[PDB]
DNA sequence: GTATGGCGCCATAC
DNA sequence: GTATGGCGCCATAC
């Protein structure tokens, strides 16, 4: 109830953070490793992983797009349009490129590259 | 393309009507009966008919709601809540509660009733 | 029971 | 081909 407001168009993403603290405070101490995360880009952070849609795109409050894109806009560049402009790091081991089961949604694994 | 500017959060009821006109310049003479009705409510006007979903509800730029609901709270009350207050008058061959297979969205052949 | 909202699937716009 | 968005179906909150 309150890990959504520290976590933290504001009442979408107040909605997306919540559609994800759901699925995190179910993963095992995965709320703990978010939480770090968000406060250090260049600290090592874990993988904070959700389970991967067969289409790739996670729908939040009516809205539909990619999950990674998704967070990074509420956490990092709120002008970010398409998976495009992000690049996921050497660090990551589930990046949204990766096709694996999970995805991971830690918003600094990825960097912004504009072409 | 104008008809769109002339019928009408603004930007989700302009994405609305959007959804309407597409079917509306499809069926026959449809587009000139809600063009009169929505200048006057007192005077007679005819159904104007949109498919009806096995669910009922009707989905619109990722909202999902009533349809009867959506076009009056474009077009009349804005502060529209649910279908409680919406009661369809007499005039109305194909009402929401009718179950029938299309169903009516002139917005002025339901009035409001606050319970 | 009713209300509400996401996902897989499909249809349509570039 | 990629992007985008609605509907039927289902799962979950009251
Ligand atoms: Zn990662
Ligand atoms: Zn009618």
């Amino acid at each position: 109830s309150p890990a959504v407001k520290r976590l933290l168009e504001e009442k979408w993403a107040e909605k997306a953070v919540d559609a994800l603290v759901k699925k995190l405070k179910k993963k095992k101490g995965a709320m703990e490793e978010l939480e770090k995360a968000l406060s250090s880009p260049g600290q090592p952070s874990k993988c904070v992983t959700i389970p991967r849609s067969l289409d790739g795109r996670l729908q939040v409050s009516h809205r539909k797009g990619l999950p990674h894109v998704i967070y990074c806009r509420v956490w990092r560049w709120p002008d970010l349009q398409s998976h495009h402009e992000l690049k996921p790091l050497d660090i990551c081991e589930f990046p949204f490129g990766s096709k694996q089961k999970e995805v991971c949604i830690n918003p600094y694994h990825y960097k912004r590259v504009e072409s």
